């Protein structure tokens, strides 16, 4: 079938997934369109080499390509059905799969931890596929690699300009991305992954993965806190590019990373404090959906088409926004506990 997308493993073997087999991306074209959509895919991270084994037996697909197929059907805002994704069904797609643990922020040739020269090379192949003609890029990523686009959107824009290929718009889209470094519910020592706190999380991976953080943001921290740049709204106010926020009010992976485990009234309290402190972070991010629905992600899920805010679906949110750049904004829930908005996915 003609609309697969179709897999590209990367002509630079030096630029690899975490067990040194190549990274990739697959892509396909359409020829009527200038408009390129670049997905990075999510699923957590590794922060040490005992918890990095331990995704290595249990989640190889996320550290190597050896068994990627060499076709991936697209879904969501990758689609190319009209009905699953009604504005954008035309445009050129690809998929970058998250091989390199290390939220897109690797940025060096034991475990090679690659995601910014993974994207850096991508980028690089796409420019002769026909990027290079394109009027729009935009850069989108469900959980970490919702973070990855915040982490990468910038240093895509300055990769371009300095290639010489300026007319081309970079934007970003970061689905369940956008984090709290905030207390954990109940604490807990940093052991296991997907347990462990935040920030002595990020902490510890910007050390181990030898991660970058986007220039402008390194600059407003000290030497050494880079870590506050893995984090939305820190990261937010001094981004070049225009940025869209889809973030579901009461994200699993962050309930998870609090340490919450699902209802007595102190996490009630917690939990709605959640949504209340995450609101806040949104109050000046116009271009943003932020559904009260304890759920993570939605991008390229078929299903996002069904999710509304103040009578608007997401893909219409993301169309309004597309052509204010050439109907809604802040499409933030007001009501405040988990699943009170009638369109939350099951
Ligand atoms: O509408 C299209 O996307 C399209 C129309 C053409 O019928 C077809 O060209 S062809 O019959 O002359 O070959 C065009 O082919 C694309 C092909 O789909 C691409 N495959 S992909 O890399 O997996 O996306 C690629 O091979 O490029 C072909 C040429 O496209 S063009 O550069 O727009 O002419 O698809
Ligand atoms: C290939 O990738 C490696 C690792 O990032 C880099 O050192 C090398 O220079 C790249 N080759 C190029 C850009 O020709």
């Amino acid at each position: 079938l003609n609309e697969d997308l179709r897999l590209h493993l990367l002509l630079n073997t030096s630029v690899t997934c975490n067990d040194g087999s190549p990274a990739g991306y697959y892509l396909k074209e359409s020829r009527g369109s200038r408009r390129w959509l670049l997905f990075l895919e999510g699923g957590w991270y590794c922060f040490n080499r005992e918890n990095c084994d331990s995704r290595y037996d249990t989640m190889r697909r996320l550290m190597s390509s050896r068994d990627w197929p060499r076709t991936r059907t697209g879904t969501g805002i990758l689609s190319s059905q009209p009905e699953e994704n009604p504005y954008w069904w035309n445009a050129n797609m690809v998929f970058i799969p998250y091989c390199s643990s290390d939220v897109w922020s690797g940025a060096s040739s034991e475990y090679a931890f690659m995601g910014a020269l993974i994207i850096q090379e991508v980028v690089r192949e796409l420019l002769g596929r026909g990027l290079s003609g394109a009027k729009v890029l935009l850069l989108a990523g469900s959980s970490a690699g919702g973070t990855g686009v915040l982490l990468n959107v910038d240093r895509v824009a300055e990769q371009l300009e300095k290639l010489g290929y300026p007319a081309i718009q970079v934007r970003g889209l970061a689905d369940s991305g956008w984090f709290l470094d905030n207390k954990q519910y109940r604490h807990t020592d940093c052991v296991d992954t997907i347990t462990c706190a935040p920030t002595e999380a990020i902490r510890r991976g910007i050390r181990y993965w030898n991660g970058v953080v986007p220039e402008r943001c390194r600059r407003q921290f000290q030497e050494g806190e880079e870590w506050n740049c893995f984090f939305g709204y820190k990261v937010y106010p001094t981004l070049r590019s225009p940025v869209f926020v889809v973030q579901w009010l009461f994200d699993e992976a962050q309930l998870t990373v609090d340490n919450v485990h699902l209802v007595q009234e102190g996490l009630r309290l917690y939990i709605q404090n959640l949504g209340r402190e995450l609101r806040h972070t949104l109050k000046d991010v116009p271009a943003s959906f932020a559904p009260a629905c304890l759920s993570h992600e939605i991008i390229i899920r078929s299903h996002w088409t069904d999710v509304q805010v103040k009578g608007t679906s997401l893909p219409r949110a993301l169309h309004c926004w597309d052509r204010s750049l050439h109907c809604p904004v802040h499409l933030v829930d007001s009501c405040p506990w988990p699943h009170c908005n009638p369109s939350c996915p099951t």
